[PDB]
DNA sequence: ATTGACAGCTGTCAAT
DNA sequence: ATTGACAGCTGTCAAT
């Protein structure tokens, strides 16, 4: 599993950008740096999160 | 009267067979790669394939 | 910068030789990385494309 | 159903 | 007219 603390960061960036859920190449580094997860894990989390967490957020 | 084959080698072959069940024809080098993995001669591998194709592959292509 | 034609010949040949199930395993993918002096990535890609572009024309037999 | 990961595809681009 | 790459998607997996 992923750290509980990193996911809330990713969750937060995602909500803050729910209608443009696409971090630039560099933001992926910034969030990777901010979450201490590899850019592979962050690219992945976004691939996963856009499917699984985002709809419930856009459902507002 | 040679004894039955190593269980790990037959599983290795059985899996390769499954992994290529829609074309159970290992090339010279695939036959080679399986020899070294099984510590078995290419006669054993040529044959084990000759056998399994008649005796084990049908049960596989049936799903 | 394009891939060595001999590397492409090794890949192109494998593709034709395995038309039904044209999906090399990790061990096969590694062996083509080694046989072509290519990273395991470059081949993954090459096949992803070749499956689109070369298999339709190759199955016409 | 949940979660993190990865393989193979689509669409696409820049280059050949 | 074709080539190699890549971002992001889909399907799914193993574990939950
Ligand atoms: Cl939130």
């Amino acid at each position: 599993n992923l750290p509980k603390e990193s996911v809330q960061i990713l969750r937060d960036w995602l909500y803050e950008h729910r209608y443009n859920a696409y971090p630039s190449e560099q933001e992926k580094a910034l969030l990777s740096q901010q979450t201490h997860l590899s850019t592979l894990q962050v690219c992945n989390w976004f691939i996963n999160a856009r499917r699984r967490l985002l709809p419930d957020m856009l459902r507002k």
